[PDB]
């Protein structure tokens, strides 16, 4: 079992990276939809 | 078999902790789309 | 911006439900640790 | 964006092959659990 359970932690590590790099590339995209909103605002509010 | 257990169960927990995370930056990065929309409305 | 966004929400929204599949995946790592800890437990105090 | 939004594409295509990879293991384990307990009614 515990050379399953090793299994699973590394799998898990796997998952870990993947979140990581996902949240990574979510956190450049919120960036570039910040600019967007600012720019919005200036176009259509101001 | 103790000590493996609490390793899983420990990184298990972190790794819902940094879910969490990804979770709330989805809802920010929905909020900031939603923001265009209410633009787009209000201008006219 | 348009279509552009529409890819955005496409992708934000299949995160959505990896996320919901990987949490409940999770639960039932924790849950079959959970359960090999009894067993464990009860070879110790045996 | 566009190339950020491919990226993301490709994330996601690895999270869900790991996702599966990471069930399969679990049924395997489970089966085992279920083992453990077939042969736990006497100790």
């Amino acid at each position: 079992m515990e050379k399953k359970l090793e299994e699973v932690k590394q799998l898990l590590f796997r998952l870990e990276l993947d979140i990581k790099e996902t949240t990574d590339l979510l956190r450049n995209i919120n960036k570039s939809i910040d600019q967007l909103d600012k720019y919005n605002y200036a176009m259509k509010i101001s």
